């Protein structure tokens, strides 16, 4: 019964999925006399809490009652009593948690202000799912890094264009209709400079259904990107770009001025696991690193990524000088290339969809 | 619904002579008297009886105003022994169920037309499907005069075929290997490039429990850079035929020729694929598996050579410009220009993904 | 997609299942721009409904945003205001309703009331689900009678008992455990004194959490029940009982002191649509008919049921003298003998549950 | 391998199922050098045996060669070398014999008389897929008793008519005619001459190509069966009637000059076990009983089958003076009635069909 509700909770979080950006996805249920009544899920940014529905919804039925929260209710003190605050407040008798905020500090900080309120509190409960429901914002959380996303499309005989750069079929309309998805779900996507200006994409979000457009990353060593390019000029959406000392001061001076973010980093080549560290310290909890395979193959060989998504098209390019998927360095032997994990095969329309995750 | 019974029987018999037939295709046949199953029979063994022989004999006088299931058309042709719409026709066999026509477009429907001029009724199509999978390659060998290609290769989950450094040792896991064996068993030839051969020195030999008269090896040559050395050679194990051309030594080509060791010779300075598989065709060869060679699986795929690809990819990602990919060599190089398959399967095998797809 | 919102209100519906006493099960999702702003269903007899819950919730996301209910919004004028109005003025502007109310007195009553005030309102959206989900009290509504489930358990050759009266051992552990479902998703148990003597059972609901325990009604004749049984002596649940003139006064006075509930019939037998009128008035909206072979009968004669569900064991107990299902009366003629319809086959254990409804 | 050919040899053994007659169903395989070379099961009635199909089919192959047989090689001296004698004669080096002959009078002849010949035997591969080959004889030849099959419709409480007697079709048309299937696998119908005189039944399986009518067997106590049914007269299957002494004379010889096998039980009632007794020793292996509540009773309180099949219509019948399935004298206490065990249930039309079978 402890996991019903705690099931519920998860389900009634998931209907958060997508509405909370960077906020985590939090179910709520509260019982009394074995009854629910009150029952809530983190909605929308920056407003209510999960505990918060549930717990006006419980009225006054939640003195002396259980709560069941997916994750540590907060105890952030400020604009607002604490969640954790609120259920003292309401004379919560025990309160199950099915895992610790990950936020180092933070984790069992709510817990901690619940228990020296008299509260009884069991955690663990389902903590499986309860994982499995916020996988970025956990990572984020606990690595400080963002979660990383790898994507790219190519031929059966892993070609990503014919021996002239031809790469006008690879993949079908359904293919790349579904790789949009993921640039939903993910705070920021990352391309390299080679990509602007072999297509000058706009990496905007086209799905019917947006309202906060993720953050459009440029590794630009040299700071070369085409001044002209949708990136900078469309100005749909944020737009930050990362060279080196060898960008051109005027340039970053004009193209600053269109409101793009430019970071210099003091190496002088562009370091990935720099790069995160700078988007995760200015709030990115995800990036969806779409091209470059050279930019690919400087995050694979780094170890800079939580996941890989590869799409293949029933069609053979060929060609000794056809560019491949994974670019650059690459590993020299065998016994040092690490092995991967297939989490996922479903078929896209006539292409295969594979997904592998890391160790 | 009970036609189909009966011809799934047929089918089901056929079968059985999947081990042995040689280039015989596998056949099944039934005869039913008066809702009673009264003969069985399918095509055993090379140079022997046909299934239609075994069935009828079994029947006996039951055959009399019989109904008969063959999962191919009877032949019609006059050798040393009555052919089998002959024998149909003899025996007293009211009606005939064909699932499909012959191969041969020169011989298809003769038979059909025997026993149909004998007063017989020709019924066609039932599990045509089925009878067509029954004898795939061989159907297709018959119908285009060329062998069944069938490329497999293996590989990273970034299509690398081993590191830049050439490096290739745990590539792919021991159970697609063994998945992979399984393929040397339904081919008559196994196609390799002499760089593999040199590469790691394999044999090329089916190890699955119960294997008779090896497949053909076959390895694509140009300069008879074949090293003497071992295996195909001097490994007695089976046969071994060397495609080479002119700038093969004059020497070391009788040499090999000591060992049984067979040596085709191409009037071309480039070993031409359909060159290959039309000679292959002509030595009774139905069927190829060339697993060999990223160069070797290029050609095959810029001739259009192939009826089946088949790749293994392990979850594993090498990269690195300079790490040899999976097909190389020329190649499409306008997008327009490549032809669409169709991927004909998934199937998880251990740790690693095995996709299979086939020409429009 | 607008399946998916009402399903996830018929599915906040079910969260509120036997805490509504004798009301519906309601379950009301507020949707803004693709967005879940709120969930509601209906928790506590006479406390909030769905749609009170999920507008609170909506906050100002109420306005322009579309709603899913599974049941007709009320639209009478009692304490609070109807549903119906609740919507108007939160501005909501699209109104999903899965079915109308049971009654005709009042369908569509809210439907015109919603429109009336430039609402569009879209209608059987899963109604077949939304029918099930309150299917009992639809019943009672439409009909004005509860819902009667006849309940037995008897050999393959359809015996309940051997010409002994022996019937230990004729179901099943798994079967009587299976078929105390019923005894949580009904509001009362009936059976005739004959069972009460025989095997005094206490006909309780004894699944895991068990707030509140059904009715148990005895339907006696002459008030010739055992004043030591456990249905008049365990305080488990309330116990009422159906007798005729023929009753001692004094019985009745002693019985009523347990707190025994009587209902003394004006007939000299009794009538099952009597009782089931008077269970009607009392506010019991379904019956779990536990039987007695002539109880059972009546129930059939009348053709006073809706769903039979009969568990058959693996066993063959012969007898000219063994009791079998259904006695009484029964039908003469095979043109007479009415049709069911097999509505499900179930093994539970070595049994097997068949169950079937009219017409 | 070893068991793949086996298996072979139990399909083709299927085939010729029901065109053997009373003659057991058998398959053989004949393997040479990894190779299947021959093949055959029983097809029809006194003529060629497995073993000779397979070993014509395979020639001059059958030297040195396997064979896998379902059932022991016949050994018999007759007037042809026997089965075992031709595998001998035939160089087959090894046999495997998936189960001995059931006869305990030849079990085992064969299956020496190859050992004692330099050929090695193994029994056992698959014998249980052998033994439900031929379930029906082989419970015959092991119990010297025949096969029995009881077979009834009821309404789903268990009745088998009306109070009134009338039976005007409870179970469907389709039911009926799944019925038949087993006038077809078994050698003989039987049903009590209330069946007789009631339905007047021509016990017939009306099926496709018969090619041979079952015995029809009535249980007439006095010999009171009317000498106008149509089992007595139409003359289209034979007729068997076991009787006691309280029948007349002359009604004995009329019926015996018309055909009719009179078999008169020197006991008051007439008893199961002495009718079986008699049937199997008329050659009758099995024996489908349909008819008759207390005859019904009867073989169930001795124990006398093999296999229960009772129909269920989505009907209720009701009345305490209604037929139901299993009369006669019953199980009076409920530790002695036998625990059956459900065998198939599968939906015919309306109905419902269930199959049971002993301990
Ligand atoms: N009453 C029913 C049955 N009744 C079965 C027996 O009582 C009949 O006497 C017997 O099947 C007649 O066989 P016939 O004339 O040779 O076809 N059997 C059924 O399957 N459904 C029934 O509703
Ligand atoms: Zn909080
Ligand atoms: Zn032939
Ligand atoms: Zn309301
Ligand atoms: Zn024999």
């Amino acid at each position: 019964m402890e996991e019903y509700y705690m099931k519920l909770a998860l389900d009634l979080a998931k209907q958060g999925e997508g509405q909370t950006e960077s906020n985590p996805l939090v179910g709520a249920v509260v019982v009394k006399d074995g009854q629910i009544v009150g029952m809530g899920a983190h909605l929308k940014y920056g407003e209510a809490h999960a505990e918060v529905h549930a717990i006006h919804m419980a009225g006054a039925h939640a003195e002396g009652a259980d709560i069941y929260v997916t994750l540590e209710p907060c105890s952030h003190y400020g604009k607002t009593p604490p969640c954790a605050e609120l259920i003292i407040n309401s004379g919560i008798k025990r309160v199950f948690v099915a895992m610790r905020d990950p936020n180092p500090l933070v984790a069992g900080r709510g817990i901690s202000m619940m228990k020296e309120a008299g509260i009884e509190v069991r955690e663990g409960i389902l903590a499986d799912q309860a994982e499995r429901l916020n996988e970025k914002f956990l990572h984020f959380m606990r690595t400080g890094l963002p979660y990383v996303t790898l994507k790219a499309a190519a031929s059966l005989d892993g070609k990503i264009a014919t021996s002239t750069g031809d790469s006008k079929w690879i993949t079908s309309e359904a293919a790349r209709q579904d790789a949009q998805q993921y640039r939903k779900t993910h705070q920021s996507i990352l391309v390299g400079v080679g990509t602007v200006k072999a297509d000058n994409p706009s990496l905007t979000c086209r799905l019917p259904n947006v309202t906060k457009q993720p953050v459009r990353v440029i590794l630009d060593t040299v700071l070369s990107i085409p001044e002209d390019a949708k990136v900078i000029c469309d100005q749909i959406a944020p737009t930050w770009i990362f060279t080196t000392a060898r960008a051109d001061e005027e340039k970053k001076k004009r193209l600053s001025a269109f409101g793009v973010n430019i970071f210099t980093l003091e190496t002088e080549r562009i370091q990935i696991p720099d790069v995160l560290k700078i988007l995760a310290e200015e709030g990115i909890m995800s990036v969806y690193v779409e091209g470059g395979s050279a930019v690919h193959g400087s995050f694979v060989k780094e170890g800079c990524f939580q996941e890989i998504i590869f799409y293949f098209a029933p069609k053979l390019i060929g060609g000794t000088h056809a560019p491949s998927l994974i670019s650059g360095e690459g590993f020299q032997s065998m016994k040092d290339v690490p092995l991967l994990q297939f989490t996922d095969i479903t078929q896209i329309g006539r292409d295969i969809k594979l997904t592998a995750k890391p160790t």
